[PDB]
């Protein structure tokens, strides 16, 4: 049947049914099937109500437990390519119950399962124990992680948000792999500029068990068996051609600058936190400042990251700046030095997480606040985490879009994942301080005022300080594009044009 | 098809709908569609069981979500001439977020909307973000606010509670704004006297982009474009006549007597207490003193005034005076002078409000208790808020009745402001402290005892001292009369009957 | 239709069903409308499953509030005999509230009432606004209130629970008033002996406005209009007669013994537990004690008590000793001084009130535990309130139900006042600690061993200490006897036999 | 009927039906109705999903109160062989509350009860008043208790959670009672040795009013009325044979070593925990640790434990240390040294227990943590409470299935409880440190390396010190064979085989 399985129900269903209809629809649709603990009617009402275009994909539900062999045999359970475990709305410790539960569950499934299991995971400290449980059957997306790690990215780059949004969901470019025996014994320089729709970022190693590597050695020689990591607009957009003609040259400006240290400001005592913490220690220059206002006392704070993990003492680029207030209170808002900070993380609150509506009512009061003080006392991004999808979808249409980065980011790399399970790793990397990571970069690294080149010429200047030219963004455009679809054409660049690199630190 | 469209269920909604069928009346009845998140069968039974007479409109239920467009499309959403996006019982901000999302949805609708929205916002703080989304098409009422100036207004001058039942619902008369062409040229002076059956008491000003003057001088002369504001008992009850004859003649004693303090009692810590506090420091003469009896402890009670944004350390006319005890307990009221109040207000406490059925027991025990611990030692206006307007409606038999302001009030704003959007800027001026207001005055300014004149005579009077006579109440009346249909006609007046009048201070 | 109509659901509905059965038993059945707000084949079941004996009585069920309209005249509210209103299980404010509303409503019914409203109220504060706007309508029945009272008053004289029981309910003897011209012009004294089936206990005196007088004096001639309140098995079982012959003769042992002082245990912090101690004060002798073993802190039972009303520097026969504790702790329990103590009542903790089966299983644990305790400590009466009348029919067959006291008693007392408003103020005055109680007497006062004579002549020796004799209990009888049948026969009598009277103190 | 009835509905629901299905297998099945307060088709629906065989054994599903008698006669109460009140999931107290009603209940049926009831209780606290007013009918078994003492046995003795799975549920071998007459007037040392397929355990003497004697002596004759407990494959496999030759010799080693103390860690403040810490006190050598690690701050753990009945002054064999923490938290975990233990519980912590979901949660994780701190600081027995069955069941394909002690075994005993009311005493006894216990002993204690001989020769040696031999575990199995079919046939046995002994400390 090779069918989606989707078990649960959350307001993140619709964004992921969203997705999974764009990916089949070059296929001319596929089939997904719901199955949750509520009356089938009513999902099917829910399902009909919805407002995106299902583009060809049939989606049946049914009513059952995970946890009920009779209940997963009227889904066809062990015929479906892929089956995704959704997170349950509310308290995170009991959704990764649910999970770990759910995970025993299929693995008992005594004829096999023909596909992989996704686990949205709601806590770190819960994956562990469903990886080890789960074995080879399992990849664990840990929704409040990646999230966590996206805002960080986000707001040290603004523009990261547009592009991030566009290559984890299937509208526009993506990742994808696929083997093209064809290129065999071809060195990864010249793959590089052998697919006029696609730009090629890794290699799936097959000496190496299958391992990816993004942004290997141009010298590298392809094997029988490796597979190529792309970018591209679909599964079936793009194949490898004769090589153009591809004029070489040596980057003007091959500097690296002293990275200059920034001031950021989280608000709100994330569940959690100290994870993020952690993250930013590892990204930022020297001599950087993290503020923490948040309404739990100074006093104890030190006990809550330590026992977090986080030893405070041996941070190596941040210091710590602890301030005690009500983010949603405009008078403690008013004694934060908010013009200073670089960027400025509104978080939701352990306090209130549990509930997708009130944390996200909070986030955006705080939002409006900080604004609006900002303004009152004239003579930086601003990034608010909201949970539940809709509200971001409802809010696309005001200007209050462009602040927040929601959970439908999570549907998206489930969705993601769930298409191909080696593209997990390949996220990991991308989200993690170790490895490569995507930087946006000034044009004149590359390229002198006016220079006339191509789109591939750049890319074999950027090869020279050993990153992956994957887009621009030009100096008077409101989207960066990613795998531009015209690569040999010259055209005159300006130093306000930027590039979108892969890159390791 | 020019439907009023209520989205939601909630306690105001049967109140809101007598005042729509009123409002609807002269029609011969119009169509109210209501649409919220309950069986339909069971919301038709709940309408089919109310008491009020529905003159011939129609009120027709369906079962949906206004955040889905498919459920909105089901009320014709695109046609209704106003929408009225109805609180939710219980938490305050709850109830807001969903408002929040429900202006983004209906903003969202791609045919676009007829008409105007009508949002009941239940706390302030949270009315800026969605005037912000909601753009022009959205009109804000804040109902506890409202609550909180209308129960000031009644503590300070008894007799007013009847008025603004009278003026804010559609039984008797209210404001009606309408285009009269033939008016053009005339002097306010002379619209003034115009109207048999209506009293003008402001402009439209076509030059100011439509704003509204409240009690314009009479030099103003109408200008094409123009309409007028009065107060009629019907939209279509009035027109202009031939100028009747009206004797001038001075007032007798236009005096300003200085304005003794005033000693106000407030039972409970009511949600966002500060802004009633301001309005109070705005409104009282100097050396006034405002007692806060609740159980919050004194060294606390700072920190939430001024992290609501009230300086106390500024204001300009009050004293606080602060007790701590508990509303029902008699030990503690008895500790209180309760007979040298000037008015004592009962307050639906902020612990409590969630219940409407919680807090409007404990202002019922408190009223009760205040009345027998003075009457029992023997040898003031009390104004009680009540949260149900079924609760108001079951004791309009009792004597009770007299002490008790309740959310009927909110659902007759809501219903104005639905019938004519333009009706909430004049209201919000009436409820503000700045500029014009209601006042009930003493006869002896305007006439001398058993002086024989009309209606019009101490109109014009009255605008010697920059009034608009609205109406007065006979010194052993029951009831105020506003808009006294019999304006011409010479009565013998006496010095115990008083004057209502509009007015800046 | 002059039904019993019932509005509510509550523990107690079946116990009130039954009483009010047996109240009907005697017209061959009448009808009981019930409405609440549940599903009515629900009610339908849920009576059809109930265990004893209609007796003739319908039971009609109908789903619908009491605030409603339409829904009191779906069962015939305007044509009812009586309608009680039975308070909701749980929180007492909250029931409060509701039948405060509920009278509110059907007071407003515009075709009027046949009948009265018995209100059962769960909390003695809320009880005098009721009354305030139900007028003459309302009988008010503080279930709470007469449960402590009872409790005392059995606590106090071991027997009287059974004597209450037999009283208080329709089976066995109870008190009726009727007219009875026959009558007029007779002293009360010959009046007490004229009825073979009836002991006459009062007079309901036409010129006093219908009141009635408890135990009046023997002189007294009745008047036209009087009516006479007499124990008789039913209200048709009675008639007067020619007078019997009666000796008269003298009482031996006509004293007035030294009252002694009694120490008395309360277990539980009782909501307004002030109340009972009140009433203890006034009923005990001298140089009393009461322990209150509860887990209020010490240094704050004292303003629990006065915000109660309760001045502990007044009180007059007892002092107060506090004990911190665990009342389902064996170790605290073991502290006291239990076999010290004339009588233990375990009381309903106002921490877990809320919530029948969990107050009702602690305090069955804490007797238990007590019994235990004593027992294991070798080499009293203990009276437990048990708030389902379920649980102490359950434990009938059991030696535990010597030991409990329950809501049943509640629904006798409605069911009573049902029948006829007027038994209220009896009630009320055998309740209270002015007037006439009922009180358990030794038989030596009366007669002398082996002395033969009639129930009526030791109820003539009675009345020259002003005493109503109403019953007996014979020496090795498991039970009193109320309103014996046998009265003018001879027998011989034990100075181990006792007498029941009602008497002043 | 001669049923099984089953009063309720709870996670144990399905695991009980097994053990029943299991029983009943040698009959060809028989009848279980369940009875809920849950819709009829709901249930069925349930139980039609449920994985095991149910062996011919047909499953009836009604809706209905154990309370009300209409329902109990849908059920036939009057006709089941056994009664089970299954405990309800959540609360302790409440369970325990509807268990006394129930049983309350069922005591009043007045055409009596052809069976036992078998009452599942939740806390030790209770068992005293329901064994009470239940009297004869009622079989108590305290979940709670009875799992903290498998806890402590299996802590002590790895091994013995198999050999305790084994023979208290029916598959594999297990307790049975039976008479035979034609074994009057036989030495129990000749009974031991007469059946084949069964290990004689203990005798129900007929001159102890039946009285299960376990371990009797070798020398005592049975007389007419006598029956024999024996440990079989079911009820009907095993009979009397004629006396097997065996051969008799002396124990090699019979020693008695001095037992060494021994370090056990709880993780988790249980609820009653001071019950097992009296267990351990009395099973445990002198000089022994128990170390609790839980979060309940160490100046206040004397009160719980002395309000507990625990007198810690007087403990004989431990010593306690308290240590505080949390035991989630990875850095409270390895403060501890953890490697030092003889075996570590991880319980379920009284303020999660409420939800079985969040408290198994929490203990595997706690498992986890420990395993891995363990692990990552290189250069011991651990049990963990499961509270629902499904969960360990969805284990039982994991190695983590080898660390978890589950609410299943409370199952069976219910099973075995129904099945054979006198079963519970022989259980009791097992299960409490005074008389017999199982024990796993060395080979050497009775054999020499290499020496070849019987099951049964190595039982009658055992007999020399007072030991019942039922089973084995040779050197390399996974499982221990108990009631091992091979009685009378020579095997070498080799000094790392070990043997399941009966014996007395
Ligand atoms: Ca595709
Ligand atoms: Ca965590
Ligand atoms: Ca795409
Ligand atoms: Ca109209
Ligand atoms: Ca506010
Ligand atoms: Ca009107
Ligand atoms: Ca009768
Ligand atoms: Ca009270
Ligand atoms: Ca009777
Ligand atoms: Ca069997
Ligand atoms: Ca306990
Ligand atoms: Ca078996
Ligand atoms: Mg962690
Ligand atoms: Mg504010
Ligand atoms: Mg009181
Ligand atoms: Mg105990
Ligand atoms: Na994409
Ligand atoms: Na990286
Ligand atoms: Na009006
Ligand atoms: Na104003
Ligand atoms: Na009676
Ligand atoms: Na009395
Ligand atoms: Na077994
Ligand atoms: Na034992």
């Amino acid at each position: 049947q090779n069918h989606t399985l989707i078990l649960g129900w959350s307001d993140k269903l619709g964004s992921l049914l969203n997705q999974l209809a764009i990916a089949n629809e070059s296929l001319g649709g596929g089939t997904i099937a719901v199955m949750a603990e509520r009356d089938k009617e009513d999902m099917e009402l829910d399902i009909g109500k919805m407002e995106f275009d299902f583009k060809g994909t049939s989606v049946i539900c049914r009513s059952g437990s995970p946890l009920i062999l009779a209940d997963l045999k009227k889904v066809s359970v062990s015929k479906a390519r892929t089956i995704i475990v959704l997170a349950e709305d509310g308290n995170a410790d009991q959704s990764d119950a649910r999970a770990l539960r759910t995970v025993l569950s299929l693995t008992g499934v005594k004829e096999g399962l023909r596909g992989h299991i996704v686990v949205e995971m709601s806590d770190l400290d819960n994956e562990v124990l469903v990886k080890l449980v789960g074995g080879d059957l399992v990849e664990t997306v840990v929704a409040h992680d990646v999230i966590g790690r996206l805002m960080i990215q986000c707001a040290r780059q603004p523009g990261l948000a547009q592009i991030w949004e566009d290559i984890l969901g299937f509208e526009n470019c993506e990742f994808y792999i696929k083997r093209w025996p064809q290129l065999d014994g071809m060195l990864f320089e010249d793959v590089l500029i052998s697919f006029p729709a696609a730009i090629p970022c890794g290699i799936k190693v097959a000496s190496y068990g299958g391992k990816i590597i993004l942004n290997p050695d141009d010298s590298y020689v392809l094997q029988e068996g490796d597979e190529v990591l792309v970018i591209a607009e679909d599964d079936d957009t793009y194949a490898p051609a004769p090589l153009p003609m591809v004029r070489r040259g040596s980057l003007p400006k091959d500097f690296v600058y002293p990275k200059s240290p920034e001031r950021i400001l989280f608000c709100g005592w994330r569940r959690d936190m100290e994870d993020m913490i952690t993250v930013l220690d590892a990204s930022l220059a020297p001599d950087s400042e993290l503020w923490m206002f948040n309404d739990v006392p100074e006093k104890e704070r030190e006990k809550k990251l330590i026992d977090g993990g986080l030893d405070i003492s041996r941070l190596e680029n941040i210091s710590l700046v602890n301030r005690e207030g009500n983010a949603v209170i405009r008078r403690h808002l008013e004694s934060l030095p908010l013009e200073s900070f670089d960027s400025i993380l509104i978080l939701a609150d352990e306090s209130v997480e549990d509930s997708a509506i009130q944390a996200d009512s909070r986030s955006l009061a705080t939002l409006l606040l900080i604004r609006d003080i900002q303004a009152r006392r004239l003579p930086t991004v601003i990034i608010s985490e909201i949970l539940d999808p809709r509200t971001k979808n409802l809010l696309s249409m005001s200007k209050i879009s462009d602040y927040v980065l929601s959970n439908e980011l999570v549907s998206m790399a489930l969705a993601m994942v769930a298409e191909d399970r080696q593209i997990n790793d390949v996220l990991e990397e991308l989200f993690a301080e170790e490895g490569n990571e995507m930087h946006i970069r000034q044009a004149d690294i590359y390229l002198r005022e006016g220079e006339e080149m191509s789109f591939y010429e750049i890319m074999l200047r950027a090869r020279q300080r050993r990153e992956i030219l994957i887009g621009y963004r030009l100096a008077n455009a409101e989207r960066a594009v990613i795998n531009p679809p015209a690569k040999t054409g010259r055209r005159k660049w300006s130093l306000k044009d930027v590039f979108v690199v892969i890159t390791e630190k």
